[PDB]
């Protein structure tokens, strides 16, 4: 039988330190291909180890296609394929959308979805997973308005995490690094930071927040450890509420929600099936 493996890279649709991502053509049908960084060879491995562990498959995490290595003359080309997303990230959604109530619930719930779908052991199944990299940039807006989580180049089952999103206990280094829950519980703060992001573009009463992210308004671009750590450690800052959202429902009861992912003590910090659970009884 015939093996067509060709895909025609298209366009550009991200370039980085990790490499590049391309949409893609394989049969007719766009594809994502991650073109990784000779520098980050070690999250193409991780995340191919975690597929060849457990084939994911969940409508809220970035539909796995094929993790391909081919051998150069003096290099290893290594590249993720995964289905595409057109409307792109959810950092690039919020630059220049606004949310209705529906649109900012349907956002966060199907997020707090696919992290729950993450973080639960199936017996029979899979394995517990944290993501340890969680952030706008690493999910996907889908045109039914639900997201999807991408990105398990740091994930672990049972390259740092983006410093901007770290938890105290990873700033501080305190976390107990060999205790899985520990691993959960730094991606419901950094879960809280996105909620605070996607919470800003919804409208209230012909108000909205301009899109900024965490922290803007304390630490410089590309923040250091140190500068992290002073705000979220030492300080114990956290995202501003405006006063705004107090009059909207909604608003009112994300705000409840965020502060209880961002306890500094991790282990009071809600868990990813409560948060879904207070999403569905919200509006
Ligand atoms: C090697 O590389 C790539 C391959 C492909 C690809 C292309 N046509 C057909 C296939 C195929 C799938 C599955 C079977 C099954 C049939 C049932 N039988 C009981 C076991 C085997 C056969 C063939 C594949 C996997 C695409 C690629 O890119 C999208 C590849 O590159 C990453
Ligand atoms: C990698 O990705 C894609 C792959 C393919 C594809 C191409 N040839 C053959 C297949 C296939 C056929 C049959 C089986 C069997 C397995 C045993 N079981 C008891 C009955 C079924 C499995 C696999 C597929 C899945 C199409 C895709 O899109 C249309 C892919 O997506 C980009
Ligand atoms: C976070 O991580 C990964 C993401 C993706 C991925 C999947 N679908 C779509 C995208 C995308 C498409 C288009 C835009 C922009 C640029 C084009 N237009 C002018 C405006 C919109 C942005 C983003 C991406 C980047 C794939 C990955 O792996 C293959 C990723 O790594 C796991």
């Amino acid at each position: 039988r015939t093996v067509a493996r060709d895909i025609t890279l298209l366009e550009c649709v991200g370039k980085g330190r990790y490499g590049e991502v391309w949409r893609g053509s394989w049969q007719g049908e766009n594809v994502a291909v991650k073109i990784f960084s000779s520098r980050d060879e070690k999250s193409w491995f991780r995340e191919t180890e975690l597929y060849n562990t457990v084939m994911l498959r969940h409508e809220n995490i970035l539909g796995f296609i094929a993790s391909d290595m081919t051998s150069r003359h003096s290099s290893t080309q290594l590249w993720l394929i995964t289905h595409y997303h057109e409307m792109g990230s959810l950092y690039d959604y919020l630059q220049l959308t606004t949310l209705d109530t529906v649109s900012c619930l349907r956002i966060v719930l199907s997020i707090a979805s696919g992290l729950a779908h993450l973080h639960i052991e199936i017996f029979g199944g899979k394995p517990a997973i944290a993501h340890r990299d969680l952030k706008s940039k690493n999910i996907l807006v889908k045109k039914n308005g639900q997201c999807c989580i991408a990105d398990l180049g740091l994930a672990v089952m049972h390259r740092v995490g983006t410093k901007r999103y770290m938890a105290p206990e990873v700033l501080d280094e305190t976390i107990q690094v060999d205790c899985f829950d520990s691993y959960k519980r730094v991606d419901i703060w950094a879960f809280g930071l996105v909620l605070w992001e996607v919470a800003r573009r919804m409208v209230s009463n012909g108000i909205v927040e301009d899109y900024k992210p965490p922290f803007y308004d304390v630490v410089p671009n590309d923040p250091s450890f140190e500068d992290m750590r002073k705000v979220v450690c030492v300080d114990q800052q956290r995202p501003n509420i405006p006063n705004r959202w107090f009059s909207d429902p909604t608003l009112t009861s994300l705000a409840k929600l965020m502060k209880e992912c961002w306890y500094q003590n991790p282990s009071a910090r809600l868990t990813a099936l409560r948060i879904k659970k207070t999403l569905t009884k919200i509006d």
